[PDB]
C-alpha cells in the first residue's frame, strides 16, 4: 500500500485509446430472471431403491430421514401424525496159572493165600472134574474093605471145594469193593458236575444279564444320540439360514448407503439452486425499482446499454423486463486521460472524461461525444503529482477443507481385528469294540455232546432167575417112599449070610 | 437477435401512464443486515444418538467425521491432540430154566454150555438139596452091601458141585468184564466232560474279556462323547451369542446412517446460511459507503426512498443503518414515451422521461415533475427509426442432478446371493443293538443240576465179614481127641467078629 | 409502520458534523476477481480409503456414488461405458456173623433165609473146613460098620455147600441188579449230562451270535459317528469362519460411512465455493461495465476511490481490473442536516447536502465542499413536518432446520430386539453299561475240570485166565487105567475070605 509510485509515471495518466458514443440507436431488451422455484417433495424410497422390494423392506428402518430431507427441500414443516407402535420378541487168579500150568492134577497144589485164608480159582474143568470125582468115588469105594480111613483119598474133594468157595467169596468181596468204588466215584463225580452246572448256570445268567443290560444301554445311548444330532441338525440350520439373511443384508445396506450420498448430493444442488434463486429474487428487487419506480445510470445494468425505461410482467417462476434503452450506433476511438499531472499539479475531470482533439484538451461526457472547455467548474486540481496505489483481492470463501489420514491409520484406532481357534473334537475311532470267537468251543461242546453216547453203557445179559422151581406139598413125600425103598432092601439083607453065599459062589 | 422489428410500432414507441413524484415528504428507514454469524459447533454423539448409550459406543468406530463436520461449521482447524492407542486381541441162566421148568430133578441134565465148560445156575432149593443129599448119603450106604461102586448115586452130586462152581466163574468173569467195561466207560466219560468244562471255561473265559473289553469301549466312547457333546455346547453358544451381537449391531447402525444424512443436512444448510451472511456481509460494504461515505442516485437502494443522508449503529452480528430519504407525497400519471420516431428520425431524452402536456412533449426528471423545453442540449437524435431487440435470459445455476439407475440394476453389479445346503447328518438308527436270551437254557441247566442228584447210586448193601472167626492154637487138638475117640472104637472092633455076633442075633 | 413520529424533533432533522471531501488526490486501485473455478475430478477411492486394500473391495458394492459426487464437482456427464456383469454362486452177611461169633461149629445152625432159600456166607476158614472135610470123612468110615446110615454125619458137609452155593448166588444175584443199578444211573446221568452240553453249546452259540452283532453295532455306530463328528467339524469351521469375515466387515464399513460424510462434507464446501465463484462472476459483469464502458457514479465501487477510468486484464481463474480515482487527500467535518423543518414546512435538498457556514445554511455537492445559495431549483419544500418510518429487516433465509428425536425412541419404531435360548443337549452320562464278573464260576470250572481227574476209577485187578489147563485126547486114557488098578485089586478081593484071614490075624 503506497502512497507513491514514480515521478510523471503512471496508469493514472495512461492517455490511450477508449471507444466514446458518437451517433446513437433506439433499443430494446427483454430481461429474464426467475424468483421463485418449483419445491418438489421426493420419495426417498423411489430415489433409492425404486422398485427393488428387497430394499424397499430394509430402507424403512434406516428412519424419518426422508422427511428431513423433504424438510430441507421443500419449506414447510410437515405435520406428521402420531403413531405408537413397537415389535417384541420372546488177585491171586494168574498165580494159579503160572504155578500149575497145563497140569491138571497141580490143581489143589497150587491154591494161593490171601489173607488168612487159602483160595482156588472158580473153575473146574473136565480134566479137574474127572480127577476129583473119580478121586471122591475111589475113597467111597477102599472104605468098604480097608480096615480104617480108604477115605484118605477124598480130602482133595472136601478141601477143593472149600477153598474154591473161599476163592469166591475172596473175588465177591472185592467185585463188592470195587462197585463200592465206582458207586462213590460216580456219586462224588455227579457231585462235582452238579456244582459244575450250578456254577455254568451263574457264568451263563451272569452274561445274560450284562449283555442285556448293555444292549439296553446302546439301545438308551442311540435313542438320545440320533435326537441330538437331530437337536444338532436343527440348530446349525437356523445359525446358516440367518448367517445368510445378515449376508444379504449387509451387502444391499453398502449400495443403499452409496445412493443415499448420491441423493444428498440432489438435495444439496437444490439449497444451491434454492440460494441462487432467492439471490436471483433479492437482485429483482433492486433491477425492477431501479428502472420501473425510477431510472438508472449505470451501464449494462437492468438492460444492455443506458437505461430509459422499463415494462415489467410476469412469468411461472419468473419476472420478465421489456427494458427501453439507446446503444452506440457510431463510436470512436479518442486518445483520452483519466488524469494529466502539469508542472506537479496534478489534474481530473468532474462527472466525465479528458478527450483529445489533437491541438489541446477537452473534458467530454464519457458515454457521448460532446467537448467541453476545462474550468475549476468542470474539473479538480491538486497540488501533488504522486499517486496512490490499493489492493483489493476479493477472496471467495476458502473453505477449511477436511483433513482425513490413511484409512489404516483411523481403522486401527478402534478396529478390533479377530481370528477364532480352528476348533476340532476328539477322535472316537481310538475304540477297538472287540468282537469274539468261541466257535472251536462250541462245535467242541457238540463234539461232546455227540461222543458222550458212545459211553452209553451197554453190559453182557446175565439172567436173574429165582423163577417157579418149587416141589409141592402133594409129593414132597417122594424121598420118604425111597425111606421105603431102603426098608424093601432091608428085608434082603435081614443077614448078612446071603452076601456070604454070594462070595461061597466067587469061591467056586 | 434482430436489429430491426416493423415500421412505427414497438414498445419504445408506445406511449402510455406512468406515476411521477409532484409533491414530497421527509421520511427515514431503519434497514437492517446481519453481517456476522455466531457459527457454533456440534457434538455429533448428541446429534445422532442422545442419550442412547447402545449407540454412543457405535460412533466411536465411525471415525472423526465429527471433526470434518465441525471443521465446516466452524473455521479453526481445531487442534487436536495425538494418541498412539490400538487394541489387540490374540448168559445161560434162562436156558436152564426154559429146558428144566420145575419137573423131578432136571437139575444136571439141563447144564448148559458156555465155551468149553459145563454150567449151571447158583442157586439149590430145598427140592434139589433134597435130591442131592440124601443122593449123596445114599451113595454111602450102598457103597457098604454092594461088591462095586455103589457109588454110582454119586456122580450126579460131584458133578453139580463142579458145574455150578463154573456157572460162579462164568458169572464172575463176565461181572468183572462189565466191571472192567464200566469203568472204562466212566473213566472215558469222565475224560470227556473234563474236556467240556476245560472247553466251557475257556469259551465263559474269553466272553468275560470281551464283554468286559466292550464295556470299557462304551464307558471310553461315553466319557469322551459326553465331554464332545459339552464342547459342541460351548460353541453353538458363541457361535448364537455373537449373532445376536451382529443382529443387534447391524440394524442399529441403519437408523445412525439415516441420522448422519439428517445430520448432513443440517450441516449443509448452515453452510448455505453461512455464503447467504457473507453475500450479505459483501452487500453491507456496497450500502454502508454508497450512503454514507456518499450519497446513492438510486431509488430504493438503502431502503425505499430517494436516500440523502446515513447514519450506521453497529449490531452484535449485523449492521443497522438509520437512513434519511425523500417519498412522492403526491404523484400523478402522465403519459409519456421512451422515445418518439419523427419522420424516420428517433427522438429520445437525455438524464430524464418525455411527459405530456396535452398539446406537445417536454422532458422531465424522472422521479420529480418539472417539465422542460426540447432542445439537442436535453435530447439525442438518430437517423434509423428501427428499433433493436436484446434477449438477456438470467439462467441460475442448473446443477448436473444425479442419474441413479433403479436398484436391482446396481445391486446385481456386485452382489452375490449364497443359499448354502440344507446340511443334514447320517441317521445312526439303523443301529439294532440285539438283545440275547438265554433263560431257557440256563433254566435247563439249573433243572439237569436239579435232576442229576437222582442218580446218585443207592446199591444194596451187601457186607464184607472177614474178622472174628479164628479158632485157639490152646484148642486146636480138639480134632486130635477126635481121632482119640476113633482109637476108643479101635478096641469095640479089635476084631469084627461082635458084629458077626450080633448078625446071630438078626437070624434068632 | 407509521406515518408520524414527534414534532420538530428526528433524526432526520437534528444536525451534526460530516466529513466532506476539500482536496482531493489522484489514485489507482488493483482490484482481482475470481470468475472461473477448476473442477477437478476426485476419486473417492483414493479419498476414503487410500492405499487400505481391506477397504478397496468395499468400496466397489457402494456402486456409482463416486460418479454422482463427480457428476457434481465437475458439470460434466461423464461418459461412461457399459458392462454386463453378473456374479453366480450355485444182606444176610452181618446176621450170620452176629449169631455164629467165633463157633466154626455155628457154622450151618446160623444159616440164614432170603426168600424162599436158606443161604451161608461164602468163605470157609481152616476151623470150618476141619470140621466139615473130617466130619465127611468120618460119615465115609462109620457106614463101613454100621447097619444103616452111618452118614447121618455128611448131613452138614452136603448142607453147608448147598447153602453156601445160595448165598453166592444171592449175592451174584443182587450185585448184577447193582450192576444194572449203576449202569442205568450212569446212561440217564449221562443222558442228562448229553442235555446239559446240548444246552451249554447252544448258551454259548446266542452268547456269540449277539455279542459279536453288538460289536459289529458298536463299529458301525463308531464308523458312522466319528464321521458325524467330522462333519460337524467341518460345518462349525465355515460358521465361524465366515462370522469372523462378517465382524471385519461390519465394523470396516462404519469407517468408511464416516469418511463418506466427510466425503460429502468437501462436495458441499466445493459447491458452495462454486456459488460464490458464478456470483464473483455475476459481480465482475456489473463490476467490468460500469467501469470499463462506462464511469460509474458510485462509492467505494470499482475500488476505493471516486471511480473515473478502468484498464482490465486477465488473471489464472478470474480478472483484475487496474482502476483510476480520486480520494480525499484533505476533508474537514461540517454540521449538515438532510432535512430542516422551517415553520411546518419541511425542507431538503437535490442532488447534494446542506452544509452550514456559521451563519446560514448552503446546499453541497456530497463529495465535494463547493457551497451553493438555496433556492427551489436546488432544493425541494413540503407542507408536512411529519417524518414517515420504515423499517427493513434483511433476513437472510432461515432454513427448516432438522427436527430429529432422541435415537431410542426413533430405533424402538422398527428395531426388533432378539435373544435366542441358551441351548443345551441331553446328557448321555446316565448310560451305566455294567461289566460282567466270571472269574469265580471260571476259576470253579477249572478247578472241577481237575477234580473229577480223581474221580478215575482204579479198580483192584482180578484176572480172568480161562486159559490152557487143558488134557489132550492121547493122554485121556489115564483114568482108565485107574480103573486097570481096580481091576488089578479085583483079583486080591476074589474072595473076601482072606480079609477074615487077617481078622483071626488081629484076634491072634
Ligand atoms: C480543435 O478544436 C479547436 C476549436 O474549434 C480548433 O481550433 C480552432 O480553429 C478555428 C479556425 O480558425 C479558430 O477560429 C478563429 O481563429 C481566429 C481567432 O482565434 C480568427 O482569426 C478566426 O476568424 C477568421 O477565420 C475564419 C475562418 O476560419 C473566417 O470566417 C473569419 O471571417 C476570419 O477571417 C476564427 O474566429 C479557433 O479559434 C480555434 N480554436 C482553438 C482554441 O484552437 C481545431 O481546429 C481543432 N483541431 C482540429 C485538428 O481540427
Ligand atoms: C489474493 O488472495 C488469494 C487467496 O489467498 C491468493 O491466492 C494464494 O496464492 C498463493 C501463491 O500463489 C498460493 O500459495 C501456494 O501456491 C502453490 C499452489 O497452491 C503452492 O505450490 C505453493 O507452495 C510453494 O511455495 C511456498 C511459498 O514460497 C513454499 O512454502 C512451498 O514449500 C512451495 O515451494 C504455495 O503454498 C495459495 O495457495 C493461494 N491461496 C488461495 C486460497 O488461492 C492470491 O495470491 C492473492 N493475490 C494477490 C497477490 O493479491
Ligand atoms: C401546455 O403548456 C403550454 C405552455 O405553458 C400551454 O400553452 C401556453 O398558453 C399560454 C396562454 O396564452 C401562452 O401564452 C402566450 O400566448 C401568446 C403568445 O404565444 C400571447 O398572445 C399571450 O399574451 C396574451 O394573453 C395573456 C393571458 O393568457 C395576457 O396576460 C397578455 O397580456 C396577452 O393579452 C401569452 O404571452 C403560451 O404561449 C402557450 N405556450 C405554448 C408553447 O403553447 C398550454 O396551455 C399547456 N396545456 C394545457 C392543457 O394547459
Ligand atoms: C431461458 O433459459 C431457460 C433455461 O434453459 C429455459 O428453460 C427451458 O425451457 C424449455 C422449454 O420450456 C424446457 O424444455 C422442456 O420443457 C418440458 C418440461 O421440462 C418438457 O416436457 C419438454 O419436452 C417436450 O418438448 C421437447 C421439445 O419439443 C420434445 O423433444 C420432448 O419430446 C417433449 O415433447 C422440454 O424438454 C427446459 O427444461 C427448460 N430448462 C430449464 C433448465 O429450465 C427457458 O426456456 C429460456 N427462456 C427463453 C426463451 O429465453
Ligand atoms: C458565511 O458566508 C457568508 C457569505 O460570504 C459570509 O458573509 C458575508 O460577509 C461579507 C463581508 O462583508 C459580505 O460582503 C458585503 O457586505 C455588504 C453588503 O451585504 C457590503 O457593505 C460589503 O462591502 C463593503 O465591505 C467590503 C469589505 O468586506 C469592502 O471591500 C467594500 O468596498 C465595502 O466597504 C460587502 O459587499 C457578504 O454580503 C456576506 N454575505 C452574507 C449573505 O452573509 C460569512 O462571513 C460566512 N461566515 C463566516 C463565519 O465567515
Ligand atoms: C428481524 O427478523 C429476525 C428474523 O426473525 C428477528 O430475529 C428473531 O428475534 C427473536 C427475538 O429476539 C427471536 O426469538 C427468540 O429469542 C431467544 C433466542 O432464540 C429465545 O430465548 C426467545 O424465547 C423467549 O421469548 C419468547 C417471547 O417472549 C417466549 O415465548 C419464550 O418462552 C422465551 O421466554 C425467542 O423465542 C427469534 O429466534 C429470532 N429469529 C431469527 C430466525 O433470528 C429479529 O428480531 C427481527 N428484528 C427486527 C425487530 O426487525
Ligand atoms: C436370492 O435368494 C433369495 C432366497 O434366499 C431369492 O428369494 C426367493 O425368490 C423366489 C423367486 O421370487 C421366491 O419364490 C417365490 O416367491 C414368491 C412367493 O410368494 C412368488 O411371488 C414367486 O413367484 C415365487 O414363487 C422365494 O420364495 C424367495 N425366497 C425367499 C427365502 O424369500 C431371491 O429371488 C434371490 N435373488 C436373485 C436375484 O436371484
Ligand atoms: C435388548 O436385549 C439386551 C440383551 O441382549 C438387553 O440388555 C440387557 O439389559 C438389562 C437391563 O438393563 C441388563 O441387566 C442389567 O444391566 C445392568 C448390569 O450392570 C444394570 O444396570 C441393570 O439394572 C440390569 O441389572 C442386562 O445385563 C443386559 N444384557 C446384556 C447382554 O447387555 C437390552 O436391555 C434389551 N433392550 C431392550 C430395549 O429391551
Ligand atoms: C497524451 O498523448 C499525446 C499523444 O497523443 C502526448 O503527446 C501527450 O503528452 C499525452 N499526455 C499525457 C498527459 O500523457
Ligand atoms: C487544493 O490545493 C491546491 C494546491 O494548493 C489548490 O490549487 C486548490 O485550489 C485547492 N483546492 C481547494 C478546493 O481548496
Ligand atoms: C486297539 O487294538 C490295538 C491292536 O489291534 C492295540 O494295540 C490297542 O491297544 C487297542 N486299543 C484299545 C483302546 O483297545
Ligand atoms: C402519445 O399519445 C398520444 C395520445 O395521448 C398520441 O396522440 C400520440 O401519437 C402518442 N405519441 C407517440 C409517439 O406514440
Ligand atoms: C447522428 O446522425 C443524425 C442523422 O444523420 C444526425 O442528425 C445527427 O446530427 C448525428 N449526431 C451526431 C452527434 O453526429
Ligand atoms: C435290524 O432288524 C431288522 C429286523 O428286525 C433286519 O431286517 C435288519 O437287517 C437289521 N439291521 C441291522 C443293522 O441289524
Ligand atoms: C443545526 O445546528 C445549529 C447549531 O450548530 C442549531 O442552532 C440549529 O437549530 C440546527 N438546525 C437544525 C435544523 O437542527
Ligand atoms: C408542494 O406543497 C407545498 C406545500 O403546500 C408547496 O409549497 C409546493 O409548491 C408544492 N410543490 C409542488 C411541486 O406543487
Ligand atoms: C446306574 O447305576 C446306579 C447304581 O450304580 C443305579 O441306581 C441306576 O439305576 C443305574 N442306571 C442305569 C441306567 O443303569
Amino acid at each position: 500500500y503506497t502512497m507513491s509510485l514514480g515521478a510523471e509515471n503512471s496508469v493514472a495518466y495512461s492517455n490511450n485509446s477508449i471507444a466514446i458514443p458518437t451517433n446513437f440507436t433506439i433499443s430494446v431488451t427483454t430481461e429474464i430472471l426467475p424468483v421463485s422455484m418449483t419445491k418438489t417433495s421426493v420419495d426417498c424410497t423411489m430415489y433409492i431403491c425404486g422398485d427393488s422390494t428387497e430394499c424397499s423392506n430394509l430402507l424403512l428402518q434406516y428412519g424419518s430421514f426422508c422427511t428431513q430431507l423433504n424438510r430441507a427441500l421443500t419449506g414447510i414443516a410437515v405435520e406428521q401424525d402420531k403413531n405408537t407402535q413397537e415389535v417384541f420378541a420372546q488177585g491171586f487168579i494168574k498165580q494159579y496159572g503160572d504155578c500149575l500150568g497145563d497140569i491138571a492134577a497141580r490143581d489143589l497144589i497150587c491154591a494161593q493165600k490171601f489173607n488168612g485164608l487159602t483160595v482156588l480159582p472158580p473153575l473146574l474143568t473136565d480134566e479137574m472134574i474127572a480127577q476129583y470125582t473119580s478121586a471122591l468115588l475111589a475113597g467111597t469105594i477102599t472104605s468098604g474093605w480097608t480096615f480104617g480111613a480108604g477115605a484118605a483119598l477124598q480130602i482133595p474133594f472136601a478141601m477143593q471145594m472149600a477153598y474154591r468157595f473161599n476163592g469166591i467169596g475172596v473175588t465177591q468181596n472185592v467185585l463188592y469193593e470195587n462197585q463200592k468204588l465206582i458207586a462213590n466215584q460216580f456219586n462224588s463225580a455227579i457231585g462235582k458236575i452238579q456244582d459244575s452246572l450250578s456254577s455254568t448256570a451263574s457264568a451263563l445268567g451272569k452274561l445274560q444279564d450284562v449283555v442285556n443290560q448293555n444292549a439296553q444301554a446302546l439301545n438308551t445311548l442311540v435313542k438320545q444320540l440320533s435326537s441330538n444330532f437331530g437337536a444338532i441338525s436343527s440348530v446349525l440350520n437356523d445359525i446358516l439360514s440367518r448367517l445368510d439373511k445378515v449376508e444379504a443384508e449387509v451387502q444391499i445396506d453398502r449400495l443403499i448407503t452409496g445412493r443415499l450420498q448420491s441423493l444428498q448430493t440432489y438435495v444439496t444442488q437444490q439449497l444451491i439452486r434454492a440460494a441462487e434463486i432467492r439471490a436471483s429474487a433479492n437482485l429483482a428487487a433492486t433491477k425492477m425499482s431501479e428502472c420501473v419506480l425510477g431510472q438508472s445510470k449505470r451501464v449494462d445494468f437492468c438492460g444492455k446499454g443506458y437505461h430509459l425505461m422499463s415494462f415489467p410482467q410476469s412469468a411461472p417462476h419468473g419476472v420478465v423486463f421489456l427494458h427501453v434503452t439507446y446503444v452506440p450506433a457510431q463510436e470512436k476511438n479518442f486518445t483520452t486521460a483519466p488524469a494529466i499531472c502539469h508542472d506537479g499539479k496534478a489534474h481530473f475531470p468532474r462527472e466525465g472524461v479528458f478527450v483529445s482533439n489533437g491541438t489541446h484538451w477537452f473534458v467530454t461526457q464519457r458515454n457521448f461525444y460532446e467537448p467541453q472547455i476545462i474550468t475549476t467548474d468542470n474539473t479538480f486540481v491538486s497540488g501533488n503529482c504522486d499517486v496512490v496505489i490499493g489492493i483489493v483481492n476479493n477472496t471467495v470463501y476458502d473453505p477449511l477443507q477436511p483433513e482425513l489420514d490413511s484409512f489404516k491409520e483411523e481403522l486401527d484406532k478402534y478396529f478390533k481385528n479377530h481370528t477364532s481357534p480352528d476348533v476340532d473334537l476328539g477322535d472316537i475311532s481310538g475304540i477297538n469294540a472287540s468282537v469274539v470267537n468261541i466257535q472251536k468251543e462250541i462245535d467242541r461242546l457238540n463234539e461232546v455232546a455227540k461222543n458222550l453216547n458212545e459211553s452209553l453203557i451197554d453190559l453182557q445179559e446175565l439172567g436173574k432167575y429165582e423163577q417157579y422151581i418149587k416141589w409141592p406139598w402133594y409129593i414132597w413125600l417122594g424121598f420118604i417112599a425111597g425111606l421105603i425103598a431102603i426098608v424093601m432092601v432091608t428085608i434082603m439083607l435081614c443077614c448078612m449070610t446071603s452076601c456070604c453065599s454070594c462070595l461061597k459062589g466067587c469061591c467056586s
